[PDB]
């Protein structure tokens, strides 16, 4: 079957007929500017379509839900349509991804493989509120952004929640990274959004660490393999985009190992992230600590 | 209007006709044993009703959902009906209660005023899963329990989620306090349940700290007042139970200042948070609320 994300993206592309032209504009901007991490800034989305810019210029247009939905979606799909990476977390790893080492640097989240990735965490049974209603979080997109605040561009990681519903709120939730501070400092000093983000970072960390457990159709994908540069027509400048999503498993091998322990039935000590230091010119390391089997 | 918790409790008391007798048995047990914190242990609920005990003895009775629900509800309501304390958190404070310090002792959660309290956190917009469905957490009960694990008694705080739904899962989620350890240790080191509980602890802390903001119908209720001994008919041994809930506000005064600052702004507000610290040998703990401040 077609993934519900792809079906909703296609339906949006039909219902907003200018979407493909907007994606073409975004590509042009990216080729012009060549940003270090993002594909196209959320800030520039109003400029992409003149009718949307006009409606957005009306009083209350900057707080309209439908218009921000379309703009957020243009930003999201414009970055994501170039790779269509879907990463499904193994349930045994879901139940063990709970937190990050509190001293974790924001810089580590600059290590994502693409401009935008989709992460499937449905087994985590996390919910949220598109206000007025509680909904199951099927997954989320992580997508880079460039935000100019008081004269300076800032590296931001935006999170877009996917509840697989018609009225899904696609508005991104930002998480600043352009500082030498830690996750706790950005998140915990400076909140609904922050709480949500703080829950999603342990899952996203798999696409940032040096030693992940990523497989494609059962074959291991190394970190070098994941980062291996993709090949934009060099004589035409056009973008080539996938016709189907690329669906990976994260932590399947690990899960498989855990599933063997449970089959035996004397106890399992679950895995977790583990992080530490490396006085001056210090460094960070985070590695997964696998579940171990005792007695 | 009648609070939904009370309506569901009455409907349960009607649908399970032996409930009141079971509550009387619990009272007798309490008077015999006089535990330090709990009213009646979850462990003894199968013994309360013979038909339920018989169905519980069947293969798969132990894991049956309906039975477990009845037992859970007897345990919950038997303690809670003696006080009917409902504590509603103020919107401005709910929003600033996010976590505790990891160092926070488990012992501090022995400071609750009743055997069982209900906390209304509707505005926190927290959700959960009665499996297959996502639901809004309207509130939760915190209720003490006493559990023998491997031959020894243990002090436990149980959490019961309230989603205000017919098929609500009333099964308690335990949290051990007998250790002398900290929240982070008991929880994180040792999880779905643990995660939920971790989220709930910041709200429950208001009923444990030395300087809370609790008001009843606009009147301050001090910690000494809250903790004052209640009056069991001394000649008869009967329990007297409230006919209506006692509804308190937590953080209403605090919220009012915060509202005030917003009014002026309509300059910034630094939000409040819990703040904790130490007090080398024979050390002690302190937690206090840090209020929101107005800047510029």
């Amino acid at each position: 079957s077609m993934h519900h994300t792809i079906a909703r993206m296609n339906a949006f592309n039909k219902a907003f007929a200018n979407a493909k032209d907007c994606y073409k504009k975004m590509q042009a901007w990216h080729l012009l500017n060549k940003p270090k991490h993002a594909f196209f800034p959320m800030q520039n989305t109003p400029a992409l379509d003149n009718g949307l810019a006009a409606l957005y210029e009306l009083r209350g247009g900057k707080e309209d839900a439908h218009i921000l939905s379309i703009l957020s979606r243009l930003y999201l799909y414009g970055a994501w349509r170039n790779t269509l990476g879907i990463y499904q977390l193994d349930e045994e790893i879901i139940k063990d991804c709970k937190e990050l080492p509190d001293d974790t640097p924001t810089s580590i989240f600059l290590n994502l493989p693409d401009w935008c990735v989709y992460v499937d965490i449905s087994s985590a049974q996390i919910a949220t509120f598109d206000d007025g209603v509680a909904k199951h979080i099927k997954g989320f997109w992580a997508i880079y952004d460039i935000v100019e605040m008081n004269g300076i561009n800032h590296d931001v990681l935006d999170f877009v929640v996917d509840t697989d519903t018609d009225d899904n709120v696609y508005v991104p939730q930002p998480f600043i990274l352009s500082s030498g501070q830690s996750v706790a400092e950005v998140l915990d000093y400076g909140d609904t959004s922050n709480t949500l983000i703080k829950g999603l970072l342990p899952y996203l960390l798999w696409l940032c660490v040096a030693e992940p457990d990523i497989t494609y159709k059962g074959l291991p994908v190394s970190r070098e393999e994941l980062t291996r540069p993709k090949h934009i027509n060099k004589k035409t400048g056009a973008f080539v985009t996938p016709s189907e999503p690329f669906i990976y498993q994260i932590g399947e091998r690990l899960g498989s190992e855990v599933r063997r322990y449970q089959s035996i039935i004397p106890h399992i000590r679950r895995g977790h992230w583990h992080g530490y230091w490396q006085g001056q010119a210090k460094e960070f390391r985070v590695r997964w600590q696998p579940a171990v089997f005792v007695n």
